[PDB]
């Protein structure tokens, strides 16, 4: 009966619900694109494939998307155990990089000294003297004394003079350096743009291959939103766009990103050197508290599982960090590195599973769903209204599921939003709107590929119908359990005014 | 905070149009034609008591006849027919005088006062000796015991005690009537829950087809089985509200409502049987654990008392209406005030106000936050549609809640959790839309036309009904947002379906 | 746990604490005014001692005056139990009266509705209204009032309706027909009043009370700040001490309560005329509103009028008025009032017991922990001393249910800032200050205790000797005993900055 | 207003400007035992010396004790600077073993000021522990190791027996699933809150920092997150025992630590333990948290507090104030095990006695006034809480004083 009180009454031997809320999402790279692997990954959880535009070609892509489709369709013969797969292109935006050892990685050493050059005679000729990077304007926005920091921002380097198109800087924290290492300036304000050619080719790219969801990668403003928003254009307008706040900045003007965004990821990778490390679960919980009042997706993404690349068991820390992403309210938690290139793929999104459905039986339910309810507009809208009462039904007769036919997925986003114990079941027969479901929590889609019968009120019962057995299937629920069903009055109509408490038969 | 929310209590704000809680009014002398009747259903009348503690049955058939008449000379148009319920109020073990030789006489602090049970004097009582009809009175009482006498307004005290007679001291003097009440507040009384005077009133009640009975003295859990048995197969159907009015009835509270259709705080023998400072402790107690537990809660007695002699109320009066609604009282009462007093018409509408103008007062959002918080998970389809709706109701300003019923259980189930909103209960019922009353929020609607055969279409027709009767008495208009509670196909005996629908 | 919870917890069977918090305001009339009968209120429980100055001349003052102060010192042998009583002076005021009955016939006449009823200012007919003609006081009455509005008479049991107009008469018809006896007070609620808050005949029994060394001053009809600042002006330099209590008997005084709280001592809650001016059913909300306001800014408020009315002419209250009387307590107020039932009723003492019994039981049903939560929550983050030590000391006497909170003042406010925030354990205030002792009642929970051993000279001895003497007055009280634990406030050196945790010796 | 409202504010560019309240436990070993290593590790904000004794000999650990206690006693030369360091004895691990018992024996002569009890399933454990350090040792400060399902099942017996808990979040999650040890955590953290008694998270919080200059997210929201449940110390094991950065470890942890204090509610937090607190007659637990309540109603710039058991300063600790507690006392095994509890910054009296006993107390008094003052806790003007006994001699402490700082 408060949050103290709660906390002591957690038990071990308390099972979780079968069903598991909060989204996973899996960077795709060498050790996870082949058919089977990702098969696999399909039926350890994975909900989103991401694919970073940082590296490889159009080329390359475009055969991962197919691989990707491959391995989902695959499951497509049997539509009660068939599960969407949503497709994400992350934008490589304005990263800033190394730089081609002259070929032996070379050690930087404490104390040092280190140049910084602009000649592209050295760009594959690197080491420990002399450093190339491709930012052509680096040497007028860097004053002296400034930090520069490369490789995840492991090495640092202290700047002491300053040239036309070089710079001489100082070994503060060395390490050894390698080849294409990505390079922060915290401190300088970046003359890059938020939308360079090559994002707006790989933009158009992602239209053309038709991916559900956009990362935009240090997205600062608004207007780096729009600018988005814009190249995707008409033909991408359905396109979700979750805006990466990966710089001091990005925090700073949050509200408005967030207002134009489709949703949030919190990458904490870049945000950990941009900003102080310490600073950064601040950062996350302010984010993700935000978007749970907005009601729209966030991500905790970044080194979750980061020692899991070598080993097949997480650290303590890493098991903490997931529960604890969870608790906070994220939407879906992501997998880089433990999914791209790592030794044990299918370890860490099991893993993931497994900790983000023990996190979210111990979530204060009815505290959380009170907090969210006071921070509640009063609208006239049927399809706010009926969802709040469908939550709040279901915790009145703990519910196995809340059915929800919906076409676009509204009714479903919405009852989300409240973050109900119970699984969502999103019955739409929208191919797009199943896959996108996936980036709020609790949200189960289920594609509907019978004929539209003329009749409306048996094409619903054949939709919850469907529900029912795919509730059954998974072990959701079961006979003599109890059951929400939401759903419209009248066929085309834009909203789910109808609420239903329904026994499973 | 609930700090916060009582600073900023405005005495200009008008009140939402349509008052929750019920007002129940006992008829008598001042308020039995047919005439009178007729004005206080139009000033707010919801539940007509008739208190079976004096008359015959032959006068209260009359009433009854009367309270029907008044009312069904509205039913003429059932989209402002407003349902009047007919309430029971038994005797019980009283304890009764005793005819005075029908003048008073008085009584003064110091002299000696000797109660009698020898029946020679049962019609020649006065200031020396008293007779009453407890037979064993002398065995339960001892000397040092305080008696007493017309609502607790004159006290005795025992000073030698006889076989057939006691000898006490008067220590709060005053006018002594005949036929007063009796009260024993120390004394274990063994008079029987129920007589066979309170078996012939009970059987006469059924006959009458009363909505309701309010069970007096109920002190345990199988007092109400008795009444529950003699009302028995016939009576079914009739709620029993359970009168609390002494400390045993405080004691085993918690059966008693169990046991029990209802609760009637009877602040008037209870404030007597107990220390009266103690009264507004088991008030609220009562109150409480009856919304808890969603059961309907009666407050009652001398809520307006001085109205039966002046037009307007003291402002004691007005603040203990205004209290007992935001305790959470569903029913209001008026005793003497529309039975003998001058002025019943006016004591009818000064409740029906300061109701009114208490709900609005009331936090709508930390009330339903307790009643949601501790309601019980169940697998009850209609429960959770019930509170599913309430929780709507808020979401979305909702103009009323519509419920389809024909027991009144989904339409209960809606008032529990208190919704800001009316709830319009639409039945074809006329019993259930009489009973309807004892929950707060609750109209009654009481549909007419014939069952159709098809099913949406008869849950259209009714549905249509609400929409009508709301738009008539200024509930809501034309496009506002209603919430409509039903069924979701033909057979299944429960409400399960929640549509939120614009007003046609 | 919750409000809910608590009322169900309510037990008629569990004892009260034996000390009884909130003050008894008794008014002091033809029933009370002798010392026999003084000495048994004060036994009773009687803390204040109001005169009514609406009438009376300044001999029948002073001499009851002379009377409360004969019966309160007649305990004064034993300053172990002696009990403070103030002298509080309620103002007349802007009042509007009749109008002496003919004389010839019977003492009230009958007003029937839809007669006709002139009303006169001709002072020949000043001692002979009748069923045909009344004269009332108000000499500017034709020049405020209008044709159509409506005029209250007695306790606004009558009302009348003004039909024609005249230069010194207003035709009438009465609307609300009644008994019409001598000078009863006429209300005019939609009109505006010539008459000022502060009179000529006012400002002489304002002085009058500075004579008398009065302890406060009721001020009738405030209606803006600008009225309690002529009430203090008036009072002026030698009563500056004397503590102004507006009373709030009208829509303007609760329009504009904001500023006239803040310039006043404190405020009273005046049902009576209050529930003429606004609706009755409105009543309520005002007092509830008063109540919550006063407390949230520390300041005493009176819930006045009609608590036990029924006592006047029975032994028994009603059950509306048990519930009165107990519901104020727990709305908040300082202190409830008794008019009729002591200043003329036939049941003085009994009325004085009930409201003794029945707010003892009151302040035990008081949800304490929810209550000291949201007076935190809303009080101002100082920055003073005083405030913080207050503060601990209640939460203190709750962590180990002290049996009281000793507080040594001269001026009161250590003990009225330890009130402010509602302890359930009694405020045994030792002073040697007489005026602040009397004073003191207005404030909930605190007992005044006067000390009359001569000032010690050292400071700390000085500090011992009141202390003990506050424990001798808790054992003899019944407050506590010894093994108890009491809460001490003191100062350094002669603000309170010291707090002290002591086992009863 | 609400929780969610306050994560909503919560704000990266708000610099936290109190000191550090919960305690940095590290373990000793190869690569910080030496002298010139630990002065440093104790500048970078150690407050107590971990040595794990399922290794290393009498001799090797003896060896390690004297350089903790000659880097502590190097800035002991300014009572006013002096941080104190305390020495906690981790055992190996039928609850004790035969290598256990010669082991508790040797810190009691080593003049330790902790034990970490390994393996502890029952009350019955902790009572063959604390057995072994008998009188000679009875104000060793007992911490109960929960390692596996048993120790989680009969946890509240354990509380109740032992000063403090022990997460130890390495064996436990081989015992139990890996995904219930943030379970185990967040209960055992709330209970320990619950009782007033030091609980400690351990194991991998900054595991990557043994072979990197700086933590994953994950590591940096684990020590976070282990603060914002309510630990009173965080632990390091191999980050300072055998790893590279040893001091960018505790660094870290100290820069962690602090940030997420400032992110505490201080008001809901303190509400919810005031509104479970005992009813009690002590007059030293009322005080404590009626300073509490006056130093939220003045922002205190600290509470300080004179003791000498520690007791009344950890009274003040159990309700969590966001003021600083300035513990003054003489018995330097106090102001050392004063670190177990969060919030509690100790100090050490070197002055002697007075007679005048009001002089003394304002000695010791003035003492914290400066010690506040150079601290960057409070300056000239600010307002504290000073909580000491009322007449010499006092059975305990009970007198509260609200004062202006000179
Ligand atoms: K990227
Ligand atoms: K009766
Ligand atoms: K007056
Ligand atoms: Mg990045
Ligand atoms: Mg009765
Ligand atoms: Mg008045």
């Amino acid at each position: 009966d408060t949050f103290l009180e709660h906390m002591c009454r957690l038990d071990i031997d308390s099972p979780p619900i079968t069903a598991r809320n909060t989204g996973i999402i899996c960077t795709i790279g060498p050790a996870s694109r082949s058919v089977e692997t990702l098969k696999e990954m399909i039926k350890s959880g994975m909900n989103v494939a991401r694919l970073n535009f940082s590296h490889g070609t159009h080329e390359y892509h475009a055969e991962t998307i197919k691989n990707v489709r491959t391995a989902t369709e695959s499951f497509a013969s049997d539509p009660i155990l068939y599960r969407p797969v949503a497709v994400a292109l992350d934008t490589k935006g304005p990263e800033i990089r190394t730089g081609l050892i002259k070929g032996a990685e070379v050690e930087l050493k404490k104390g040092a000294t280190l140049k910084i050059t602009l000649d592209n005679a050295y760009m594959e000729k690197c080491d420990e003297n002399i450093l190339w990077l491709d930012y052509k304007n680096i040497c007028k926005v860097v004053e002296v004394g400034s930090k520069i920091y490369v490789d995840d921002g492991l090495i640092s380097l202290q700047v002491k003079q300053k040239g036309a198109d070089f710079l001489v800087t100082e070994v503060e924290n060395g390490g050894s350096l390698g080849s294409k290492k990505g390079v922060n300036l915290p401190g300088a304000a970046v003359d890059l743009p938020a939308v360079s050619e090559k994002d707006i080719q790989d933009l158009k790219f992602g239209v053309e291959q038709d991916v559900d969801m956009v990362f935009a990668s240090f997205i600062r403003k608004a207007s780096d939103v729009h600018e988005v928003r814009k190249v995707l254009g008409e033909k991408g307008k359905n396109i979700k766009i979750i805006s990466k706040i990966e710089n001091h900045e990005g925090v700073r003007r949050f509200d408005e990103i967030l207002e134009a965004s489709d949703g949030i990821m919190v990458a904490r990778g870049d945000l950990g050197i941009e900003i102080p490390a310490e600073q950064v679960f601040l950062a996350q919980k302010m984010m993700i508290g935000r978007c749970n009042r907005a009601g729209k997706p966030v991500i905790c993404a970044t080194q979750m599982l980061e020692s899991m690349i070598k080993k097949p068991r997480p650290t303590r820390a890493e098991g903490s960090d997931v529960a604890n992403a969870v608790l906070d309210g994220a939407d879906c938690i992501m997998l880089s590195g433990e999914t791209a290139k790592g030794d044990y793929p299918l370890e860490a999104v099991r893993m993931q599973h497994l900790i983000a459905r023990e996190a979210e039986a111990a979530i204060y339910h009815l505290q959380l769903f009170e907090e969210l309810r006071r921070l509640a507009p009063i609208t006239s809208d049927p399809t706010e209204a009926t969802a709040v009462g469908a939550v709040e039904a279901s915790f009145k007769c703990c519910s196995g599921a809340i059915i929800v036919l919906t076409k676009s997925g509204r009714s479903a986003h919405q009852v989300a939003r409240y973050r109900p114990r119970a699984p969502i079941i999103a019955v739409t027969r929208n191919p797009q709107t199943a896959r996108q479901a996936h980036l709020y929590r609790g949200i189960f889609p289920v594609l509907c590929k019978d004929p539209v019968q003329e009749a409306w009120a048996e094409d619903v019962d054949l939709r919850v119908n469907f529900a029912m057995n795919v509730g059954k299937a998974r072990g959701f629920f079961k006979k003599g359990d109890v059951v929400i069903v939401l759903t419209g009055w009248r066929p085309g109509s834009g909203f789910t005014n109808t609420m239903r408490v329904v026994p499973v038969p």
